[PDB]
């Protein structure tokens, strides 16, 4: 399959243990893919202050299109320093790996791997 059904455990940034996948813009989506198979992979809702209590670079998951089964469409999108690898619609927020913490809601999305 090319696109696969996840429900997202949404996280308060200051809860997250690990704020970050890695070191480089290849290796936070790679590490991003690999929890969001092992279903270790959360999400953080980016407003006023969240990305700097986050560790760069970033992988963002972003609206690809304009919802199947409740699902909103979304593929990642990684930021280091102001540049952005790979170009989508709007941000739904910021992946981070889940070790546990409680999440405040779940997001069901519809991802492109
Ligand atoms: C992002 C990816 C998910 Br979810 C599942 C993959 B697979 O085919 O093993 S790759």
């Amino acid at each position: 399959k090319t696109h696969v059904q996840l429900s997202l455990p949404v996280l308060q940034v200051r809860d997250v243990l690990v704020r970050g996948f890695g070191d480089s813009v290849e290796e936070v989506l790679s590490e991003a893919r690999q929890h969001l198979k092992d279903g270790t992979c959360g999400l953080v809702e980016v407003e006023k202050g969240v990305l700097p209590q986050l560790e760069q670079p970033y992988v963002f998951i972003k609206r690809s299109d304009a919802a199947p089964h409740g699902h909103v469409m979304v593929e990642l999108v990684a930021e280091l320093e102001g540049i952005q690898y790979g170009r989508s619609g709007e941000t739904l927020g910021v992946l981070v790996p889940h070790v546990g913490e409680i999440p405040v809601a779940y997001r069901k999305v519809l991802l492109r791997k």
